[PDB]
């Protein structure tokens, strides 16, 4: 009753606009089957993360089959949307808006890695950005899970273009790391126009990132899987051959140092976001990019902190 | 239900209130659990939803189980103020106004904060005032009988309980304001430096008679400001607090008295100027968080006030 239903955003269950009957306000309602036996993992990570560029949890409740109705912070558009929009006018978005999105994804995941928490499907259909103030706010983590690095995951995660190779070679004691290489392939698709690596099975994604990359040597397949192997020998390929012809060094550098192979050797969320690329952000349309809460300040290190502040 | 294992209990009051623990933190909360029907509202979660603040105990998280309960787990305080107020007694000591002077400003803090939400507790005691002995902070609890006033519609007359609620109250007012706390903390404040509550009674009658026995027979203006609905009682002249309190009681404690003890609602001293008042002169000059003030809190405290409650 205080929810009043508007457009279907995206369908175990659905994903709505609602209104809130009595201050006006519009949020966004997920309404999941489930049984009030049960814990919901996806309602117990939510209520953890409060975090200016993440998704805030508002509202839950139980209805009627038994539903569990999660209410939260709404943003009116997906850069999925504002990319194909993009793609379609014929031209590409600017650079100095791409570092403002992706900024701003650094510092979401440093937030929920700090928590060692993994996000595990970070694709520009989950990356909220208003266009009145280019904030950008990750959300939608019925696919997270808090990994306990003493503790190995079961290897079932499939999705095209945006897993880290350690998934597509099996592994069981992956890390949050995997996120990292997410951001580096929606990086590479803002600049490039469309996706870094596709593929419908995981040899053909592995394929095309080895087309690439190069193949991995021995030491990089451990590193990424103890547990498991050949492939043909093909060298790395030149960033600056594979994207379009304008491209920036400084935007090549830094998705040089987050598309590594070796999971532990991409580069850190605060250590990227003080890399170079940001210089212009940090020479002062821009949101909110330095009110760092208390939370973060405990956690960011005193020498990186430096480096991403302006003057 | 397997998050938090029990659990002493706290108070069976339509449920209970138990100590509950954390499995995975291992920190203690409070568990309140009532019987509740998932087809409607539970207008006391609805408030906890919103109390974010320093001097009021926050909501965790909540639940549902099997008859079928609502679960409201909520920050936990060790002490309540009547469990010390009561031990005082116990010692034959009185608690030192210093001590006094610390929980009822913290209490003012908290007051200021849920009025300027419209939410009224209505049923301040020291029952609901929870201490901790560590720091001397001072939080307000349970919930279960707040209220959201809204001026322009009437509320029905059907709060009767002991020793603190407003004259305004005991004559049946319809259309009272969150003025009526402000009643509950005069008392409290009373009681602490008395030793025993200010006005006993187990009817209605009985409780406005023992008030205008101290504070004296209520003139028509302040009857029509207390309820313009409702008429004769006998007269009598004021009595002073200072020969109803104990021997030592400084005067700026009674100036304090005074100036929440008014008949007349709308008088009543608001709490953040209360937290100006010279009583507490002592704190600013020389022990919990008194401050730090929320983003939120700033805004809306007036200027002039808010520099006299602050330290020089
Ligand atoms: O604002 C949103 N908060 C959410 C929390 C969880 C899941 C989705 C959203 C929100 C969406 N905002 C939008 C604005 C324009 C278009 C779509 C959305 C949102 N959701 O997208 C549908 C979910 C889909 O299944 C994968 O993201
Ligand atoms: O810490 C508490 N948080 C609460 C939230 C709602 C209701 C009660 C409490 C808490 C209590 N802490 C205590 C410590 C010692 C003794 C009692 C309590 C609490 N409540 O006990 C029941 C409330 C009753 O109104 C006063 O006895």
């Amino acid at each position: 009753k205080k929810y009043s239903l508007g457009k279907t955003l995206g369908t175990f269950g659905i994903v709505c606009e609602v209104f809130d009957i009595e201050s006006g306000k519009r949020f966004a309602l997920k309404k999941v089957l489930q049984d009030p036996r049960y814990k919901n993992r996806e309602l117990d990570i939510m209520k953890v993360l409060d975090h200016v560029n993440i998704i805030k949890l508002v509202d839950y409740f139980y209805t009627t089959n038994k539903y569990l109705n999660v209410i939260m912070e709404y943003v009116p558009d997906t850069l999925h949307k504002v990319l194909k929009s993009f793609i379609r006018s014929g031209r590409s978005i600017p650079m100095n808006l791409i570092s403002i999105y992706i900024y701003q994804l650094f510092r979401a995941v440093g937030f929920i890695h700090s928590l060692g928490i993994c996000h595990r499907d970070i694709k520009p259909q989950n990356l909220l950005v208003n266009s009145k103030d280019n904030t950008l706010k990750l959300c939608d983590f019925g696919s997270a899970k808090k990994l306990i690095p003493s503790e190995p995951s079961v290897a079932y995660i499939c999705s095209r273009f945006y897993r880290a190779p350690e998934l597509m070679l099996g592994a069981t004691e992956y890390t949050p790391s995997i996120d990292l290489w997410s951001i580096g392939c929606v990086f590479g698709e803002l600049i490039l126009g469309k996706p870094l690596f596709s593929g419908e099975t995981s040899i053909d994604q592995l394929v095309r990132i080895i087309q690439i990359m190069g193949t991995p040597t021995k030491e990089q397949m451990i590193r990424m899987n103890p547990h498991y192997v050949r492939f043909p020998t093909l060298k790395a390929k030149d960033w600056r051959k594979i994207l379009p012809e304008g491209t920036p060094s400084l935007a090549i550098d830094l998705l040089e140092q987050i598309l590594r192979y070796e999971p532990d050797l991409r580069i850190n969320p605060y250590e990227a976001m003080a890399h170079p690329f940001f210089d212009h952000l940090r020479n002062s349309n821009i949101p909110q990019l330095f009110n760092f809460s208390p939370y973060e300040l405990s956690i960011i290190p005193g020498n990186v902190l430096n480096r991403i502040l302006p003057k």
